[PDB]
């Protein structure tokens, strides 16, 4: 998918998680983030289609996705323990990567 | 190592989890997978040699190979649980990745 | 921040891992290395200043990290775990990655 369909993939689980109420749904939205992320990757924002895919901007672009799928992951780990809470809690800490890359290159 | 020899270890690895008996073994083997994977994404396979480095080609291989490592990550904790069948059942859904990339660079 | 500075952080964190008594020591550096391990991928080594920014070197060094992310990776969950010994077993054995890395690069 492209870019913008991967954002709303993000957006839309981490909405999904905010008001989960059990581990399958969180665990299940934590999957599908993950995998938007790693699609988001191999995209250029169109802040940047003006660089070489190789510039320190770009770089600086995916290596934000690798940031948030360390995040992701810590959280997934929580959902598969039944941390539902936790994970949760977990996931919120997201926005933090997720303000920091929008405030650079969207 | 190049390419071709991690292809070999990652297909090679992929057969030992298949025909597995416990755990340690499957830990073993995806172990091995997550090297492989991680030394191929350094290489660049004959399709993309005559391309720019800084294709976007050439970044769609290197994170086919991060999609490839975290479906490694989850069989492999599945493994260290002692959770033979379920990390078998993970490994061999690492084959859609497998296939999604030689349809693109192979 | 710039290289150097993640590269201290990498150095002061192994330090205290290996000189840990208890798990919550050896998590919060293991943390505070992925984090710098990460944010050291947005580098250029001053020995590949000369190089293209997709040149294989700069692919390699790259890399490296991901590699080293990995192994932090399991080391953090045995911390997780309450393993310490076997967390800083699994920390030593990041050496072999930083000692790589800076024969090619430093
Ligand atoms: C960079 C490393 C990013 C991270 C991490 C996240 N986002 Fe993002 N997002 C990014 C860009 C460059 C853009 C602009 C895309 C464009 O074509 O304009 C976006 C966009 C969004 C949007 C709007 C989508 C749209 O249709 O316009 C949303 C709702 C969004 N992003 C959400 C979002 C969330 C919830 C994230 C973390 C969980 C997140 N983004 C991370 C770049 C990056
Ligand atoms: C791209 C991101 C790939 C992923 C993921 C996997 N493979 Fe692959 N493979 C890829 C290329 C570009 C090539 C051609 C290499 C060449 O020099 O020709 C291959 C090749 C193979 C082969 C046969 C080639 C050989 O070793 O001589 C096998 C058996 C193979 N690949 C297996 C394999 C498996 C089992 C994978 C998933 C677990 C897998 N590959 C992923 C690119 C990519
Ligand atoms: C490449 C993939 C590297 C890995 C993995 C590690 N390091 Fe590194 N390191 C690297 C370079 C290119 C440099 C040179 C930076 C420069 O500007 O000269 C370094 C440097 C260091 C230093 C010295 C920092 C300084 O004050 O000049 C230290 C103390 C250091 N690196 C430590 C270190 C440790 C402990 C690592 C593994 C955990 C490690 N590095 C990995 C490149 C790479
Ligand atoms: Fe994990």
């Amino acid at each position: 998918a492209d870019l913008e369909d991967n954002m709303e993939t993000l957006n839309d689980n981490l909405k999904v998680i905010e008001k989960a109420d059990n581990a399958a749904q969180v665990k299940d939205a934590l999957t599908k983030m993950r995998a938007a992320a790693l699609d988001a990757k191999k995209a250029t924002p169109p802040k940047l289609e003006d660089k070489s895919p190789a510039s320190p901007e770009m770089i600086d672009f995916r290596v934000g996705f690798d940031i948030l799928l360390w995040q992701i992951h810590d959280a997934l780990h929580l959902a598969n323990e039944g941390k539902v809470k936790e994970a949760q809690a977990a996931a919120e800490q997201l926005k933090t990567t997720c303000n920091a890359c929008h405030q650079k290159y969207r």
